[PDB]
């Protein structure tokens, strides 16, 4: 034991004051819209924070370890020294919380849960060890779907403490396939944006699962548990699922839906507020677009006339570099930043929507995708510009 | 030379007479709706047929070969005997033509091209050698993105002859990443539904690229050409791209869009016609749903009231087996068949839409996704039931 998960909030780390706080305990927060999109790589200070419990505190860093157990030949135990000695990779990858844009779905028909605007999302450079390498180390070769021992899934278990698990830890799981395929870039990350991982973001070690919803990138690892069936954790089985609009608290059956992993094409306008005063002339419409599953953004469309007509915005990743969608130069796990300059002379509704590399679209209206958990609001984002 | 590509249509193979023919020369055809969905595995007789030119004819089977050239150490030449001696795989995979459902898009605003109804799609068991294995044979190891010789793409060149290429061959390409990853199941297929591959479908050898539009699964292979940049073939650069609705023949710039590979969530009702007479009582609404990229179908929704309310249809792959979406038992490259029994007492509009494992949705209206080439019509399919 080099680390503990507190059961109360007295030793929480400090955060940037500019953060819009959606829940204090546990800590759930997001940057102001106008700062989200200022840079392609999200500074740690401004990277959104989503926690189900108190933040773990490390008393003694050497003596911290991740335990490799379950359907494995030799249940080893891996120290932070051991993880840093594996071949290091740097993966650029956006974490988007499945809760992103929930508040606007709630406004239409109420949802229980923490409120989020348009910034429950962040892009960072993750440094660490590939999970496939770590599993090779324990007798599970690369590109394996299942083993002779019955292994099919990999469960990541935290050291934190959540009310929902009655004081137990946050957990998630992924398939052995995904875990064991180095091209899927699942990372045991000990670094974020070139610095040592912070407390808020999972120090000393988190999993990062690219192209998958935020909720699966488990922070503050206690164990990596190789198992026969998917994790039966509360947050795999009784959350983070996409129900149809007909489903409510009286008819919900949690086993009727599969756990959400991949996520669909998303965009939002960030350079202006949902209802914003402007001076006549040129206004810069800037924002983000992403899709899960390693799919890029082929197109961002912007409309000034209630969606009769669209004009195409520009798209960019690393600044200077030209963005190309299904391409070896592109950062396939990361968002894409969009900009369009428009001419305003009158009170104007502006709308943004994105289309990904697989030609997937965003739903026109929240109503068609409205869901009980208030997740994956990918409605066309509509903003209103007014003449002040 | 054991095979040739004709320049004229005098030696075309026979087809099933039930086929609805959309163009005779070259041969472009699709089964009647009502037969499409009778079985999970589409019989070869009824599997849709899409050709840009005359069908190649083989005069001498031994002496046919595929040539491995380009950015490769030892330009080998591989005979059909050699391909069959590699480890055989059987992959279940749906080919959907990017042109599927084009005619309905054209009704709204005219598109140039061959007309298709709802059946430019088919599901089969493909037998052959993995392309990753074949490339390993020529010194390119598995899970490579690029090589020291500058290789980044793999181009498949046919032996056929197309007007568009001025008598030259149909070609496509994929990334070295996709080609070389055995989990992507790219196959050099010599078998289809347990029999030897037909002429129509590429005898003796075609590529099948799962989870990617039909157009990339190049038939009647002449050469597998490892190269530094994407193929400059006509059908990669000047076709099979997804343009926004504002693009027309006066403003089109082909380099403005990337070549379409993955495709989005699609469904159609097949057990009844777009306008159909029924007797009061119980009517079975049966169809297909698919998505590209190895994504499953999480949900199919059916509405009888103009899309105010939806009820969930059932979903099935292999009969008897229970379909589960992101699961080891599921056929991730294959379509999903849906059925719902409904009660009709009155004249009724029925609507079907699907939602994939990544929670991607279908666009409500063609207008929003209308495009010049008339590809990837994934509009909600609406049918009209009348009281006769
Ligand atoms: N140990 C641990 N405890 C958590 O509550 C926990 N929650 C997260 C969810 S649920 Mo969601 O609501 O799909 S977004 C999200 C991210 C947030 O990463 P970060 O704080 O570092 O921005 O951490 C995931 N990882 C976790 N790990
Ligand atoms: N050699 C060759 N010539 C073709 O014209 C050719 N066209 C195809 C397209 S273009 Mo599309 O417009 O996206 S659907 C489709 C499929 C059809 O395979 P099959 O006919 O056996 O169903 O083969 C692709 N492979 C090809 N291979
Ligand atoms: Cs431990
Ligand atoms: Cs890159
Ligand atoms: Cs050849
Ligand atoms: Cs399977």
């Amino acid at each position: 034991p080099g680390i503990r998960g507190p059961s109360e909030y007295s030793q929480e780390p400090p955060r940037h004051p500019s953060l819009k706080v959606n829940a204090k305990e546990p800590f759930n927060a997001e940057p102001p819209r106008s700062a989200l999109v200022s840079s392609y790589v999200t500074p740690v200070d401004l990277f959104y924070k989503r926690n189900h419990g108190p933040i773990p505190i490390v008393d003694h860093l050497q003596s911290y370890s991740v335990t490799l157990t379950g359907l494995i030949q030799n249940p080893r135990k891996l120290f932070i020294k051991d993880i840093r000695s594996l071949p290091k990779y740097n993966v650029t990858a956006t974490l988007q919380c499945a809760g992103n844009r929930r508040t606007a779905m709630s406004k239409v028909r109420n949802v229980r849960g923490v409120g989020w605007d348009v910034s429950a999302i962040g892009n960072a450079v993750w440094g660490g060890a590939k999970l496939a390498d770590v599993l090779e180390l324990v007798g599970i070769p690369k590109l394996t779907a299942s083993t002779n021992l019955g292994a099919r899934h990999v469960e990541f278990v935290s050291v934190d403490r959540c009310k929902e698990e009655n004081g137990g830890p946050y957990k998630a799981s992924i398939t052995l396939s995904q875990a064991t395929n180095p091209e899927a870039d699942v990372l045991l990350a000990y670094e974020m944006n070139g610095e040592t991982l912070n407390r808020d973001h999972g120090f000393p070690l988190r999993v990062v699962v690219p192209g998958v919803i935020g909720a699966r990138s488990v922070k503050w690892l206690d164990s990596i548990n190789v198992i026969a069936e998917e994790s039966q954790g509360f947050f795999m089985q009784k959350d983070y699922k996409m129900f149809p609009p007909s489903v409510n608290w009286d008819n919900i059956n949690w086993s009727s839906r599969r756990p959400q992993m991949d996520f669909p094409v998303q965009s939002a306008i960030c350079s202006v507020e949902d209802v914003q005063m402007v001076k006549p002339g040129k206004v810069s419409i800037k924002g983000y677009a992403v899709s899960g599953g390693g799919r890029g953004i082929e197109r961002v469309d912007i409309s000034l006339d209630g969606g009769k007509n669209w004009v195409e915005a520009s798209r960019t990743q690393e600044p200077g570099k030209q963005y190309i969608s299904e391409h070896s130069s592109s950062d396939k796990w990361a968002w894409v930043l969009f900009e369009a300059t428009i001419d305003v002379s009158q009170t104007t509704e502006v709308i943004a929507k994105a289309v990904d590399s697989a030609a997937n679209v965003q739903p026109e209206n929240v109503e068609s995708v409205w869901n009980l958990r208030g997740v994956l609001n990918t409605s066309w984002h509509r903003v209103l510009l007014r003449l002040g």
